[PDB]
C-alpha cells in the first residue's frame, strides 16, 4: 500500500510521447509487441517497451478507435513478461498492467482476464519484489476493472496450499467487496458465499481475520444470503463474526 502508492507514482515515470496519427499508434504498438515477444531481446529494451505502453496511455492512446484491437495482440507479450526470470522485467510489466487497468477501467476486461492467472503465479514467490509486484497489480485491477468473470479467478485461489496465497486471496476479496457495486456481484453470490464460508474455517489465523472482513462486506451487499450463511455456522464461528 506504500507498495500501492509506489506503483501509482511509477505510472507516469516514463518518457512523454506524442501520438501523431492512428497509423503511427498501430505501428508503435506492433513494435512494442515484437520487442516483448522475444525473451532473448535485451532486458532493458523490454523494460523500456513496457514503459512506452504507459507513455502511449498518457498521450491518449485509449481515444484511438482501434486501440483495443492493438492491445489485445499484446496478451502473449504480457504473459511472457510477467513470467520473466528478471524482476526488473516482471515488476515493470505489473506496473504497466496496473496502469492499463487504471486508465481503461472496465475496458480492460479482456486483458485483465487473460493475464490474471499468470500474476497469481507470482504471489507465492518467496522473493519479495516478485510477490509484491503480483499482489499490487491484482489490487489495482480489482480497484479499476469491475468485471464479474474475474470473481471466480480470484476466489478459485482461496484453497491454495500456500497460506500466503490464501491470505492474499481474502485480502483481494475484501477489497473487491468494498470497491465493487452490488450489481457487479449479483451473478456470483453463491461463489462468494462458499469462498467466505471456507475462509471463516481456515486453519490460518490471518486468513480467518481477512475472511471475516469479507463476510461483513458480503453481508452489506446481500443481507439475506449472508444471514443464511451465518446460521449454518457452528456457534464459535458465529461469535467470531459478531465480535
Amino acid at each position: 500500500a506504500v507498495d500501492e502508492e509506489d506503483f501509482i507514482k511509477a505510472f507516469d515515470d516514463v518518457p512523454v510521447v506524442q501520438i501523431y496519427s492512428s497509423r503511427d499508434l498501430e505501428e508503435s504498438i506492433n513494435k512494442i509487441r515484437e520487442i516483448l515477444s522475444d525473451d532473448k531481446h535485451d532486458w532493458e529494451q523490454r523494460v523500456n517497451a513496457l514503459k512506452k505502453i504507459r507513455s502511449l496511455l498518457l498521450a491518449g492512446a485509449a481515444e484511438y478507435d482501434n486501440f483495443f484491437q492493438h492491445l489485445r495482440l499484446l496478451d502473449g507479450a504480457f504473459k511472457l513478461s510477467a513470467k520473466d526470470l528478471r524482476s526488473q522485467v516482471v515488476r515493470e510489466a505489473c506496473i504497466t498492467l496496473g496502469h492499463l487497468s487504471s486508465v481503461l477501467g472496465n475496458k480492460f476486461d479482456h486483458g485483465a482476464e487473460a493475464i490474471m492467472p499468470t500474476i497469481f503465479n507470482l504471489i507465492p514467490n518467496s522473493a519479495k519484489i516478485m510477490a509484491t509486484s503480483g499482489v499490487v497489480a491484482v489490487r489495482l485491477i480489482i480497484r479499476h476493472t469491475h468485471i464479474p468473470r474475474l470473481i471466480p479467478v480470484i476466489t478459485s485461489n482461496c484453497t491454495s496450499k500456500s497460506v500466503a496465497v490464501r491470505r492474499r486471496c481474502f485480502e483481494f476479496l475484501d477489497l473487491l467487496l468494498q470497491e465493487w457495486q452490488t450489481h457487479s456481484l449479483e451473478r456470483h453470490i453463491s461463489v462468494l458465499a462458499e469462498t467466505i464460508k471456507k475462509g471463516i474455517h481456515d486453519a490460518d489465523s490471518e486468513a480467518r481475520i481477512e475472511a471475516r472482513k469479507c463476510y461483513w462486506g458480503f453481508h452489506s451487499h446481500f443481507s439475506r444470503e449472508a444471514e443464511h450463511l451465518y446460521h449454518t455456522l457452528e456457534s464459535s464461528y458465529q461469535k467470531a463474526l459478531q465480535s
